[PDB]
């Protein structure tokens, strides 16, 4: 009934992105979003310097016509200082800076070392292969701008630049708990009705994968009291409060009637599949979700809704989730019209050389084994039907959450 | 000269995999590598039970084309233990357990209501939509063998078994460091030839994503007495020891004769691009590798030849490296026959559904940017030179270490 990008889009336009910040080290920076842009004190290079190696050389001993000998050499923590003599050059490495005087770097192409000096293949009149200081980066330049999630194609980056420590927007903090006399930890056992709460330690998981901080209040016991003050405490120290089965999705109970009073909580049908209800809104400081009691639909619920509210909040401005590619199916998958249908399948290369999806199995929610087994989504569109062999389908590679 | 895969080869073709243990409790085994098989303890599902949601029925009543009032539910905590008479069926959700003499499930989708019962609308075949005990997981089965990485997809089902911590196998702990009277450390202020360390950090990082338990020893003291005091140090405590600058990879000096005292080192000069030098061999108790100084070289070497000794060594059954897709390139490609190059570039959806690679630009080592403009490898062949608009190319995605 209700579409994805809606419920989607009606998420993401309510929520604002966290400011708060802490400097930290570089080291402790993985997957961190930047609070503030990173402008760089100074030039890189810091000097004029080689973009290749071979031979740092001048106008007019090349114009001479005759060989060159090594007067001195050029390795970035060696720079050559020496007295640089006439018809000479100077063996150069790669980001080592150029000797006083030089016009030209000539690569391993036309170098010829003799006994006599190096010979040359052609001339030039410019600085061929010369990084001139600060052609990387300018000194007062933005290099990474607030928003960015820091990663090993970053920091280096940054330590380049002589900075120890950079400011970070803080960990968005998630309170998560499931509800129910019926749930029990695993490695204790069941009692008569009982099941193991499942979905809690998925959504621990994938939290603490995300980046957030995580508040595990466990199994709150079927009690109006107790649910309320888990509810109360939750909401006063993390920004988002997930209940991971347990809470009302709109069937009406006391748990519904404690969301009416702690909040503003919409109940929605969504046109997804797996999975259908979803109930998000706003408490006195969090946003909250609450996810369904079937294990898949609450995964998959979490992955393409949770997920992204989360990203947002976290100040990143590139975007949660991997992007979509168009490959063929291998495989007939079965759809039925109304829903969007985020089905689980195997992306592998043919002998063709060529991409191509199977399906893992039947797609039903009564078995969790189709995450395992999968490597993607086959994100089928709402109004499609069965697909045949050879059809082209939208592909959504698994992101770290599942291998 | 000698190629990748010759060293790949050799380096995994010496390397014992772990297998030391501890116990964890399975929130804390994301990425960690299981010890022994998990064997399920029970039948799943423990009971005849619906892959659907809908309603339990008997063939007899069915025959009886009458609606047939609802005479109860089953729900998944919450079976149905009630008297079921004849002429009614059984709201029964997905999970649940299927009641007794049930003999099939009818989805809602087949099955309009009236006022007077519940009409189904299409053929009931016996067993339908029923997943009978022990067909999902079957008690004494090995459901997750030893090797496995273990992820959100495999975790939660652990836990549907009862089972509260496994055997994993102990984190691979690296030792790191670097050498050079050049290197400087941030905040501290840049002498005549002096560079800040960033291959350090760089390393350092993509270990800790990788789960490696790390030991940095720092910037070594330019002696050989301080360099012996260091590796003593890192191979007591490491089963890897990495230098990510200043040891030798071929060039005789102090370092060289000090790796060739405490070990059997060998010096390969690789037919690769970027790079070519890497150190690598058996200390007493350790691998060693070397690492050459230059950047992008470093970190390419890194990727390429440390992470998947990493991953075996770590005692995963599975590659840490992502698979390679053939593509069209959208850019022409500046490409020298003789060694296999890892270009960066930036795979893309264009306007027709199609995905394609573009270049970051320059592919020099001299800049460190293109892992962060960049989101793939483009593995250009050994042999292979130019190569034009439109050709295909082998791609290879970055895995999580650059985004």
């Amino acid at each position: 009934l209700m579409s994805l990008d809606t419920a989607l889009n009606e998420m993401l336009s309510r929520v604002t992105p966290l400011t708060a910040q802490e400097t930290l080290p570089l080291v402790q920076c993985f997957g961190r979003i930047l609070a503030s842009d990173v402008v760089s004190p100074l030039d890189v290079p810091g000097f004029d310097n080689s973009a290749m190696d071979g031979y740092a050389v001048r106008l007019a001993d090349i114009a001479s016509g005759q060989p060159l000998p090594v007067a001195g050499k050029s390795f970035a923590g060696q720079p050559y200082h020496g007295e640089w003599p006439a018809g000479t050059c100077i063996r150069i490495m790669t980001g080592a800076p150029v000797p006083e005087g030089c016009e030209a770097v000539v690569m391993q192409e036309q170098t010829e070392q003799m006994d006599n000096g190096v010979r040359f293949t052609a001339e030039v009149r410019s600085g061929q292969n010369i990084q001139r200081r600060g052609e990387d980066i300018s000194a007062g330049a933005v290099v990474f701008p607030a928003g960015t999630r820091l990663t090993t194609a970053e920091l280096p980056v940054i330590a380049s630049l002589g900075i120890a420590e950079v400011p970070v927007i803080r960990k968005v903090r998630v309170a998560l708990f499931s509800t129910g006399d019926e749930l029990q930890l695993p490695g204790q056992p069941l009692g008569d009705g009982q099941i193991y709460d499942t979905n809690r330690l998925a959504v621990h998981l994938m939290l603490e994968q995300l980046g957030c901080e995580v508040i595990n209040l466990g199994i709150i016991r079927d009690d109006p009291h107790a649910l309320r003050a888990a509810f109360i405490e939750a909401d006063s120290q993390a920004d988002v409060v997930i209940s991971s089965g347990g809470v009302s999705v709109g069937e009406a109970d006391y748990t519904k009637t404690i969301l009416e009073e702690l909040g503003e909580i919409a109940f929605w049908k969504l046109a997804i599949k797996p999975g259908k209800p979803f109930a998000f809104g706003k408490l006195s400081n969090s946003w909250f979700c609450g996810l369904p009691g079937n294990p898949v639909s609450a995964t998959l619920t979490f992955y393409q809704l949770v997920q992204p509210l989360l990203a947002k909040l976290s100040g990143n401005t590139a975007s949660g989730l991997p992007a979509r590619q168009r490959v063929r199916t291998a495989s007939r998958l079965k759809k039925t019209p109304g829903r969007l249908d985020f089905q689980r399948g195997v992306l592998q290369r043919n002998a063709d050389g060529e991409l191509e999806v199977t399906t893992t199995g039947h797609q039903g929610s009564h078995i969790f084994s189709s995450f395992s087994l999968g490597n993607c989504f086959i994100v089928l569109e709402r109004d499609r039907g069965n697909v045949e062999v050879g059809e082209w389908v939208e592909v959504e590679p698994f992101n770290a959450l599942f291998g």
